[PDB]
């Protein structure tokens, strides 16, 4: 039936700025919030302001030296940290910006707070659109990500859950999360992503885990132009098989919106309905679920996507006509919620999709 949804948001999140020209725009989190408020979706959710996660909470995964660096570095003292910036991959993709550490604290605080709420059985779903920063590593920033809020939230869920399933629908491979749990069977990581001449370069079909983690990492490599029809016919069968074999007791779903048609950095062709069908499929299993953000670089479409996915979490139907809102002009020329796919060629032939699905099913047969 209908579930209790807790949503985490800090009104300051939209003010963090990665710098002129940088595609990562935290303002998209504020556009999402404002749109979902104007649709009246606040009447049905418990809205919480995340605490600022401490350096200590972050060191449950990250190294002490890396977190000390993130808490110390600022644009005014950068010149004194040239050595550490190289060591921790702070540069063009992961710049130093005013309030960087506070941004990490809010992104992380929402994911960890959501995981605690799920552990206490005080909610069915917890949503943190400011989270999902899946590339961050133990001692290195990567791909616009500094602190891996996902890994920290999963470690929190592991306090009460024997098996946690992580699903990632961002266009980029979820490498930081896969690496963190690569040698354990207590987390199964499943990533659907563009593979081939594309960041971060990992996530081959043949990367299946190591040691006790062998068969607990699943990668579905895709080519440009995947559409709703194609994605939908592999997502539900793969997730249904993973559910059957792995029997997780909690799920974390990274909802990166850069897999939508028209994304500034992505090359896929999903609509908001096609992307949200993944949330519908996962929600159907009736397991404690943490829904997180991630990529998404055409910000009007990110706000549409995450607003519609919050309505899906709530089992609330919302009209296609957008309500007036603080960013109404960003949604022209149509002012509608749903988007149309482009005419781009889908390079993922139906035979390729079936063949990769079959190779993943062979690996899933290897689970106990
Ligand atoms: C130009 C910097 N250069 C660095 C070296 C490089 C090439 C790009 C090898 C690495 C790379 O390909 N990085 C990826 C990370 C992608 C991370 C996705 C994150 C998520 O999964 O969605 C989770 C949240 C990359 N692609 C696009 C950019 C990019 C960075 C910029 C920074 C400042 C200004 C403009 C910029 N414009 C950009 O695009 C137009 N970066
Ligand atoms: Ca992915
Ligand atoms: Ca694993
Ligand atoms: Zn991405």
């Amino acid at each position: 039936g209908k579930k209790k949804v807790c949503y985490y948001y800090d009104g300051d999140i939209g003010n963090y700025y990665y710098g002129q020209g940088h595609p990562m725009k935290p303002h998209r989190i504020r556009m999402t919030h404002n749109l979902l408020l104007n649709y009246g979706l606040y009447r049905k959710m418990e809205i919480y302001r995340p605490h600022k996660a401490t350096a200590e909470e972050m060191t449950k995964y990250h190294s002490d030296e890396y977190i000390k660096f993130l808490r110390s570095i600022r644009p005014d003292n950068m010149s004194e940290y040239s050595k550490q910036m190289q060591r921790f991959n702070v540069g063009e993709d992961c710049p130093v910006f005013d309030g960087l550490f506070e941004f990490c604290q809010l992104s992380t605080g929402g994911s960890v707070a959501g995981a605690v709420k799920l552990n206490r059985q005080q909610t069915d779903m917890a949503v943190n659109w400011a989270g999902g920063l899946h590339h961050a590593k133990k001692s290195e920033a990567s791909g616009f990500c500094y602190v891996n809020d996902i890994v920290l939230a999963i470690l929190e869920l592991l306090k009460y859950h024997q098996r946690v399933l992580y699903i990632d629908i961002d266009i980029h491979h979820g490498d930081g999360v896969e690496e963190a749990f690569y040698t354990t069977d207590r987390v199964m990581t499943v990533s659907f992503h563009k593979y081939g001449e594309y960041f971060p370069g990992t996530g081959d079909l043949r990367d299946i885990g190591a040691g006790k983690g062998k068969y607990y990492a699943v990668n579905f490599p895709m080519r440009d132009g995947i559409d709703d029809e194609s994605y939908g016919q592999i997502f539900k069968p793969i997730i249904s098989k993973v559910m059957e074999m792995y029997q997780p007791s909690a799920v974390v779903l990274q909802c990166g919106a850069d897999s939508l048609s028209g994304d500034r950095l992505g090359c896929f062709n999903l609509t908001v309905k096609g992307h949200a069908k993944c949330v519908e499929v996962v929600k159907t299993f009736n397991l404690p679920l943490l829904m997180l953000g991630g990529g998404g670089y055409t910000i009007r479409n990110v706000a549409r996507c995450w607003t519609y996915e919050t309505a899906v979490a709530l089992d609330c139907e919302i009209p296609n006509e957008l309500p007036y809102n603080d960013y109404f002009e960003y949604f022209g020329p149509d002012f509608k919620l749903h988007i149309s796919p482009s005419n781009m060629t889908n390079q993922n032939t139906p035979e390729y999709m079936e063949k990769i699905k079959q190779r993943l099913f062979e690996n899933l047969r290897m689970l106990p």
